């Protein structure tokens, strides 16, 4: 009941943040909508929280918070828990609301996202090219190419993606060497189907 | 009135370093003003509160509250709105007091402004070379050279401005290599003015 | 008293952690007793007050916590307190419970640690090969050669642990070159036992 | 008086601190003193305050807490006012209580010392060499050659002094490299008397 408390000042701290800045009325409700579907009710300082734990204790909350998303994903659910545990203990929890930008064509890439929940569109010259939703991931490409955004990535619905920076993959691949072909082995795929080797 | 509460809290405990460090009495005089120019009677925890929302949701928000400059400033209004967010996301507000130094010639500049509301001289050697107002940037010089000040740029009134940085302008124009001439024609007419070529 | 309700409302919001997240009958455990061994009924900002110190003072303090550990090991007992007091002071305290894999085998080390109290194995293959325990350091192996784990260390019950950077580590062997001698001959011995020039 | 209430609800924290780490009798009355001392019955979060001015007024103010040392030092009374400017923003206050070792002989320096108030041994193989006082720097000797200290310097009082790290000697030189001579001589002349070109 203190953390539905720490939701409630925190949106009164967001009302008057809104108003003072006169933000308009389609971002007040998107930010409204945000606060409800993120939080649902509740803060808590995770990092301050989780910073107090041990190591190992970090390891099985993030195992079991990205329990299902692990299993939904051959690359995961396949692979060895220590690797697992190695990227896990890298992503970022964002979230994003319908009809968002998640990455935009040509920009330069540094992130790649799995999605635990949600649908996303896949999109080139304001043309679809597939959807993607629970348990695939995308923007693998540019973490391996270093260079430009292949396609553009909408979000349909709501969204609980988990990022992932360039040096954090990299610094994983390091470690697991093994790991990198089935991430290769997809963004070959989709190079093809897009048809590039820029 | 919570951030109302918050501002008064924050000024009492400003009250206070001023009578500690015996503060004289024209910086005392222009913390009291400075404060109630910049946070006009609320203060809010704007990057804790914009750390809790999602990049969309950030990047609305910024869009909306540099509305106006980007519209005064061909650079932005006639650019692609990728461009505008992504340097926009990367600006600092700074206000600055009249009479205030923002760049004194011959330092290393690290930094460009962009005005949203004020005037500014610019001077070389105590003489008035112009000024430049809303809609206007600046400092632009040696983010391009990477060398020292050429002018002096002093606020001639209440200055609310943004900066930019220089590795925060490069990472930028790296990612949009097509908006580098239009600063570069800027800075070349005004070196041109100035007479240099250093 | 202070601290220990910080302690108390630290812990009830840890608790709602839990409830939210619906972690598992085991961790939840785990935290719990995590907590009660590490905490003890207390929390302080160590590093807050630590912070409001001078640097004199953070080194009495430290070089009495780690009292005992010092006496225990000859490389620090009989040390030059000047770089035992450089180490100290990089030294990060973790707690380990019962069962947690301290070092995974094969792994790239990052990482080295000093026994405070507590008892280790030392694994290879799922073959214990030693035990370590009170005055004994462990994982230097990696912080020397810069490459991969060459074994496993598990705690076998509470373990309270000083871990040391690799890159702590080389700043304080530069100031004190004379000092990387006694890590060497430890991992040449140790590596003689499990039978590596890898 | 929030500012008073602050320091008592630190020192509280302070005192539980030191009860619970079972600190020695003469750490907890050099604590005690030592907050005394630099805080003197009032707490601020000075980099929070400092943090919501605009750069003049950080500079106004710290120009006029450092009033005295500016006059104190031909190398500032003497300079451009910017050159000044620059040093201070980039100062950090310390204070040492006496016998307290600011730098040990044969350390690695990584940082320089102005005194605004106390008095200073300076030390070789445990023999004094000179005093320093109110208006004297040391510390500069590392910070041009980039090696080990060729003295110890002890606090012999309680000693209120600013330091400087190597990097922003450096670039503050850099901006300023007339002043680097100014240094030099007084590190040539002080090298001249201990006998070293080491
Ligand atoms: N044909 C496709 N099918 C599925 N996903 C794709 C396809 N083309 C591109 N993508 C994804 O869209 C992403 C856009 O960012 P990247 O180019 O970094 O990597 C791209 C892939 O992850
Ligand atoms: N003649 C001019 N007209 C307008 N602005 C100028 C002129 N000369 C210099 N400036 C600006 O003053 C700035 C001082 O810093 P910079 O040299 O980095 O870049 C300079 C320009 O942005
Ligand atoms: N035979 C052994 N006896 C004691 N400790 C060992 C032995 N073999 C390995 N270790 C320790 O186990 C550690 C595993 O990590 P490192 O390889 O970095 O360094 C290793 C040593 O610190
Ligand atoms: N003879 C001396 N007189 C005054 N100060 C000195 C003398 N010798 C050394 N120092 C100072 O003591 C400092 C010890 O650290 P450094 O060697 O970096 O620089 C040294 C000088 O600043």
């Amino acid at each position: 009941d203190s953390s539905r408390r720490q939701y409630q000042e925190k949106y009164k701290q967001v009302e008057q943040y809104m108003s003072f800045h006169k933000l308009p009325p389609d971002t007040r409700q998107r930010i409204h909508d945000y606060y409800e579907h993120r939080y649902q009710g509740k803060m808590f300082d995770e990092e301050s929280i989780l910073g107090e734990l041990s190591e190992p204790l970090r390891e099985e909350i993030i195992n079991f918070n990205c329990r299902k998303l692990v299993a939904s994903m051959p690359l995961f659910a396949n692979a060895d828990p220590n690797f697992v545990t190695s990227m896990l203990t890298k992503l970022r929890f964002e979230v994003f609301q319908p009809g968002d930008y998640i990455i935009r064509e040509g920009t330069i890439g540094k992130k790649m996202y799995f999605i635990q929940h949600g649908v996303v569109s896949v999109l080139t010259k304001g043309n679809k090219e597939t959807k993607l939703a629970d348990g695939s991931y995308f923007g693998e490409i540019c973490l391996l190419t270093r260079g430009r955004r292949t396609a553009s990535v909408r979000a349909d619905t709501y969204c609980r993606l988990y990022s992932l920076s360039v040096d954090n993959f990299n610094e994983v691949l390091e470690e697991y060497p093994m790991m990198r072909r089935a991430f290769e082995t997809v963004a070959l795929d989709r190079l093809d189907r897009i048809g590039k080797k820029n």
